[PDB]
């Protein structure tokens, strides 16, 4: 396909059911892949304070064995995930991530849909505090709605790349995205946001949300084969 569509996991055992999809890269919300999968680009991720201990072992061991991106903290904006203000993962990006980008493509802290002050309220708080310091090849960002809400994803994702093209980021990642219904909507929702993706300047990389839900019994679910053939 595109080349942007990743396979965002926790059961590693579960991406053999997406083998030989239109599927470049893989991300799992850890630092580290718990395994190997052949043929991927598989993407560590800096998640949050708990991670800082490892994470300079953690980056070198995957740029050794072949990632040539790292993605930072999962929605600082958020209580119940990586939990931190704008000021402080400003701080910690420029420690624990700017070393890495002669040889790696760093992505931003990745932010939930919330209204202001969370979500790309959020996010431009965090790229205020960088004051041109951070360095970011890309905005990471979620999008968790009913299905029928595709206007409202584009607008958030618009809203994304004109926030990254501010501070001088050119493109956005979509990490998570997940168009919630019965599995009908879900499949209506991948046909049409799919080719929007594919076709978006502005977007280089996304992952629906998320492997493990689109997989049951070792089988593809009717939407985990619409993310394989659409
Ligand atoms: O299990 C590995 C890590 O899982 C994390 O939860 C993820 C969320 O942060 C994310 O937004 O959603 C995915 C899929 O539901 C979750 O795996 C934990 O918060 C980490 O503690 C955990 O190490």
């Amino acid at each position: 396909g595109s080349g942007k569509r990743g396979l965002a996991y926790n059961n590693i055992n579960l991406l053999t059911a997406f083998e030989g999809g239109p599927f470049s890269w893989s991300y799992n919300w850890e630092p580290r892949p718990g395994g190997y999968t052949a043929g991927i680009e598989y993407v560590p991720m800096l998640w949050g304070p708990r991670g800082y201990g490892s994470w300079n072992a953690d980056a070198e061991a995957g740029i050794a064995a072949g990632s040539k991106n790292l993605l930072a903290f999962n929605e600082p904006d958020i209580a119940s995930q990586a939990n931190m203000s704008p000021e402080a993962a400003a701080a910690a990006y420029q420690k624990y991530m700017n070393p890495y980008a002669a040889r790696a493509r760093l992505g931003s802290p990745a932010v939930s849909n919330g209204a202001p002050p969370k979500g790309l309220g959020w996010m431009q708080g965090f790229l205020d505090v960088c004051a041109g310091n951070c360095k970011i090849d890309f905005l990471a960002v979620h999008w968790h709605g009913p299905s029928g809400n595709v206007d409202d994803f584009k607008r958030y994702v618009s809203e994304a790349i004109a926030l990254g093209q501010k501070y001088g980021i050119g493109t956005v990642w979509v990490t998570e995205f997940e168009g919630q219904g019965d599995e009908e909507a879900q499949v209506n929702f991948l046909k049409e946001v799919l080719p929007w993706l594919d076709s978006n300047a502005g977007v280089e990389r996304y992952a629906s949300f998320f492997v493990d839900n689109l997989v049951k019994g070792g089988a593809l679910t009717s939407v985990g084969k619409a993310y394989k053939t659409i």
